[PDB]
């Protein structure tokens, strides 16, 4: 939800991971 603590990115626009909030380069929570 802006957190950059996501622990994954998304260089694709696909941070992959559940509940995120893919900002780039790397997805928050």
């Amino acid at each position: 939800n802006g957190l950059p603590v996501c622990g994954e990115t998304c260089v694709g626009g696909t941070c992959n991971t559940p509940g995120c909030t893919c900002s780039w380069p790397v997805c928050t929570r």
